[PDB]
């Protein structure tokens, strides 16, 4: 039942997932200034050379790159983990303009898009065990803003409209998901949750503070994907993301400055 609209989305999820309300909800607004710099942070390491990409996927609520992540072929560590984490599949949250789009916001600023790195936690054996746990997940974040063309992204935009509607995928290999990362890894981090159902508290954020860019024509088209099912009525994919949550009792930690 759960979706992005004025009848289905963030506000209405509580009454299906009532952890919606719950003491680690994710996104939250980063405050730059009283976000604690912490020396003792690692910095990230994300070794993604044997990445191995599978599929794309429309799931109706945004559109999936999967991995294969039965070895430790494109994994996250260090940083603020204790734990090496694999990489199961990536994916964005956009709007419907460009002055908005992201989940998290940085001192109440918007960006145009956010692309979610979702990692579990190998200690757990498999992706559904890891999210029943508070350590289970590790997302790396990274804004988009809109500029020059990300060129590691083409390939990407280029087979979307190949997956336009609800529950269609295709075959997508030898995708390298290096190709989206800004240049800098200095990052914020805080304990948090999957920012969509079932919204379990199990995430440990690591938000990257260097935007990436993206052209107009790129975002473009993933504004053109659809919400709905093939031969359904037409809803373009687009603001299918959740709103700023409370911080509540956590602090948000930074790697630099
Ligand atoms: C195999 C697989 C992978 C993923 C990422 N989700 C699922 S079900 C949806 C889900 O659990 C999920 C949704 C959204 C997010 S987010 N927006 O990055 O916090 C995450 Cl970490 C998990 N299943
Ligand atoms: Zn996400």
């Amino acid at each position: 039942h759960w979706g992005y609209g004025k009848h289905n989305g963030p506000e209405h999820w509580h009454k299906d997932f009532p952890i919606a309300k719950g003491e680690r909800q994710s996104p939250v607004d980063i405050d730059t200034h009283t976000a604690k710099y912490d020396p003792s942070l690692k910095p990230l390491s994300v070794s993604y050379d044997q990445a191995t990409s599978l599929r794309i996927l429309n799931n109706g609520h945004a559109f999936n790159v999967e991995f294969d992540d039965s070895q430790d072929k494109a994994v996250l560590k260090g940083g603020p983990l204790d734990g090496t984490y694999r990489l199961i599949q990536f994916h964005f949250h956009w709007g419907s303009l460009d002055g908005q789009g992201s989940e998290h916001t940085v001192d109440k600023k918007k960006y145009a898009a956010e692309l979610h790195l979702v990692h579990w936690n190998t200690k757990y054996g498999d992706f559904g065990k890891a999210v029943q746990q508070p350590d289970g997940l590790a997302v790396l974040g990274i804004f988009l803003k809109v500029g020059s063309a990300k060129p590691g992204l083409q390939k990407v935009v280029d087979v979307l409209d190949s997956i336009k509607t609800k529950g269609k995928s295709a075959d997508f290999t030898n995708f390298d998901p290096r190709g989206l990362l800004p240049e800098s890894l200095d990052y914020w981090t805080y304990p948090g949750s999957l920012t969509t159902p079932p919204l379990l508290e199990c995430v440990t954020w690591i938000v990257l503070k260097e935007p990436i860019s993206v052209s107009s024509e790129q975002v473009l088209k993933f504004r053109k994907l659809n919400f709905n099912g093939e031969g359904e009525p037409e809803e373009l994919m687009v603001d299918n993301w959740r709103p700023a949550q409370p911080l509540k009792n956590r602090q948000i930690k930074a790697s630099f400055k």
